[PDB]
C-alpha cells in the first residue's frame, strides 16, 4: 500500500494503521513534524508489522496534527525523489500547487448567473459507437462528442479544465424535481436523494475528480451546486490529469503549461483550425459574443485578444521544443483544450460530431447535418457561417463540411448572378452538374468544400473541373 512522504494515503487522507500507531504512543495531539519524527524512530515504511508502506509521493502539508490531515491541507505534490517506478493513482496531479478556498461564503458572487460551469472530462469507451475518447460533462455522466449521446462515467483518466473564476459544477438535483421533497430540502435529504457515490468522512461528503476535490454548497433552480474547494494548479490554472494513464498525460501538460507564460506557437500559415477556434472561444463570455469575435479574425487580432489575459504569449513560425505547437492537426478531445467557456463548449461539439453516412446524397447529408448543428446551439449555423465567410476556416469534420457543401448550389447561383448580372439559361448545365455530383454523397464533400472556398473568397483539381465547366458559357 503506497503512501506519500507524510504517510497519508493515495486519496489524501490519513491511514487507520498509522493513526492507531500514533494513538498508542500518545502522539495523536502532537504537531505533524513531531509525529513524523516518531514514525521515523519506528523505521517509517516498516513501522507496521503487517505492511510495507512504500513511499511513492512527496507532499508538503500544514503542521496540523496527523489525524486532522485532509486533501485540503496539501500545498505541493510531486513524485517522491527516490521512488523508482510508476506512481499509483493519486488524488492530485504531480508537480502541482494546491489551492483551497450560501454561495456568498465561497465567491464574491452577486447572483448565481455570475458563476462559471467547469469543464469535466473523462476518458472512456462510448457504448453507442465503440470509440474511446474524452467525454465532456460532470462526475456523473458525460456526452460523447462523436455522436452526442450521454454515457455514465466509468473508471479512467479524468481531468478538470482550466479553472474559471467563481467555478461551480451544476448537477441535476432530483431532490428538487421530486415534488414530494421539492426545494428547501435539508442537507441530509440532498445527499440521500442524489444517489451518486460521494466520499463520506467525518468532515462531510466530497468528490475527487480530475485533480479537484468538490463539496456541496446549495441549490438554485432545482440544480445542485458543487465547488472545487481544493484544486491543483500545474500552470495556467490547469488542474492536470489523475487516474490510470495520467502520468504520461501529465508529462505532456507540464512540458507545455508549467511556465511563467505559456508559449502559443502558430506553425505555418494562420488558419482558423479547430484548436485555434476553441482557444479564442475560451475568452468569450457567451456564444453570441464569440460569433461577433470571430468575424474578420486574423493573426493580429488573435494575438492581441489572447495575450490581453496575461497568461499567454503568441508567436508564429517554426515548431519549438516545449511550446504549444499549433498547426499540425491534432485531436481537440484532450486534457489540453479543456476550456470551460460557453463558446468553447459549442466549438468543441461542432467540430467533433460525425455523420451516419450510408450512400446518401449531399442534400440528404446536409439536412442531417443541420439537425445535428441546431441541437448543439441555435447560434451554431451563424457561427459556422461567420467562420467560413468572414475568416479562413479549415476542418475535416463531416458535419461541418456537409452543412456548408450542401449550400454550394445556392452560392453558385448567386455567384453566377453577381459575375454575369443575372441567371442565364445557358448556365443551367453547371447547376445540373452539381445536382449530379450531389449523388456521390460523401465522395463529393471535399470537392465541394474547395469550390465553396473558391467562390467565397474570390486552384485545386476539384475546382479546375468546376471552373472549366463555367467557362463554357
Ligand atoms: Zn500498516
Ligand atoms: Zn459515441
Ligand atoms: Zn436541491
Amino acid at each position: 500500500r503506497y503512501v506519500d512522504n507524510n504517510f497519508c494515503g493515495p486519496d489524501g487522507y490519513p491511514l487507520e494503521c498509522i493513526k492507531d500507531l500514533l494513538a498508542r504512543a500518545g502522539k495523536a495531539s502532537c504537531t505533524l513534524s513531531e509525529q513524523l519524527d516518531f514514525i521515523d524512530t519506528k523505521r517509517g515504511v516498516y513501522c507496521c508489522r503487517e505492511h510495507e508502506h512504500e513511499i511513492a509521493w512527496y507532499t508538503e502539508r500544514s503542521e496540523k496534527s496527523y489525524e486532522l490531515q485532509t486533501p485540503f491541507e496539501i500545498k505541493l505534490a510531486k513524485k517522491f525523489d527516490t521512488f523508482n517506478g510508476e506512481c499509483p493513482n493519486f488524488v492530485f496531479p504531480l508537480n502541482s500547487i494546491i489551492k483551497t478556498i450560501r454561495i456568498r461564503s465561497v465567491y464574491p458572487v452577486a447572483s448565481p448567473n455570475e458563476c462559471n460551469q467547469m469543464c469535466l472530462s473523462t476518458l472512456m469507451k462510448c457504448d453507442h459507437c465503440g470509440e474511446t475518447s474524452w467525454q465532456t460533462g460532470d462526475f456523473v455522466k458525460a456526452t460523447c462528442e462523436f455522436c452526442g449521446t450521454e454515457n455514465l462515467t466509468k473508471e479512467g483518466a479524468t481531468t478538470c479544465g482550466y479553472l474559471p473564476q467563481n467555478a461551480v459544477v451544476k448537477i441535476y438535483c432530483p431532490a428538487c424535481h421530486n415534488s414530494e421533497v421539492g426545494p428547501e430540502h435539508s442537507l441530509a435529504e440532498y445527499h440521500n436523494e442524489s444517489g451518486l457515490k460521494t466520499i463520506l468522512r467525518k468532515g462531510g461528503r466530497t468528490i475527487a475528480f480530475g485533480g479537484c476535490v468538490f463539496s456541496y454548497v446549495g441549490c438554485h433552480n432545482k440544480c445542485a451546486y458543487w465547488v472545487p474547494r481544493a484544486s491543483a494548479n500545474i500552470g495556467c490554472n490547469h488542474t492536470g490529469v489523475v487516474g490510470e494513464g495520467s502520468e504520461g498525460l501529465n508529462d505532456n501538460l507540464l512540458e507545455i503549461l508549467q511556465k511563467e507564460k505559456v508559449n502559443i506557437n502558430i506553425v505555418g500559415d494562420f488558419k482558423l483550425n479547430e484548436e485555434i477556434a476553441i482557444i479564442l472561444a475560451s475568452f468569450s463570455a457567451s456564444t453570441s459574443a464569440f460569433v461577433e469575435t470571430v468575424k474578420g479574425l486574423d493573426y493580429k487580432a488573435f494575438k492581441q485578444i489572447v495575450e490581453s489575459c496575461g497568461n499567454f504569449k503568441v508567436t508564429k513560425g517554426k515548431a519549438k521544443k516545449g511550446a504549444w505547437n499549433i498547426g499540425e492537426q491534432k485531436s481537440i478531445l484532450s486534457p489540453l483544450y479543456a476550456f470551460a467557456s460557453e463558446a468553447a463548449r459549442v466549438v468543441r461539439s461542432i467540430f467533433s460530431r460525425t455523420l451516419e453516412t450510408a450512400q446518401n446524397s449531399v442534400r440528404v447529408l446536409q439536412k442531417a447535418a443541420i439537425t445535428i448543428l441546431d441541437g448543439i446551439s441555435q447560434y451554431s449555423l451563424r457561427l459556422i457561417d461567420a467562420m467560413m465567410f468572414t475568416s479562413d476556416l479549415a476542418t475535416n469534420n463531416l458535419v461541418v463540411m456537409a452543412y456548408i457543401t450542401g449550400g454550394v448550389v445556392q452560392l453558385t447561383s448567386q455567384w453566377l448572378t453577381n459575375i454575369f448580372g443575372t441567371v442565364y439559361e445557358k448556365l443551367k448545365p453547371v447547376l445540373d452538374w452539381l445536382e449530379e455530383k450531389f449523388k456521390e454523397g460523401v465522395e463529393f464533400l471535399r470537392d465541394g468544400w474547395e469550390i465553396v472556398k473558391f467562390i467565397s473568397t474570390c486552384i485545386k483539381e476539384s475546382v479546375q473541373t468546376f471552373f472549366k465547366l463555367v467557362n463554357k458559357f
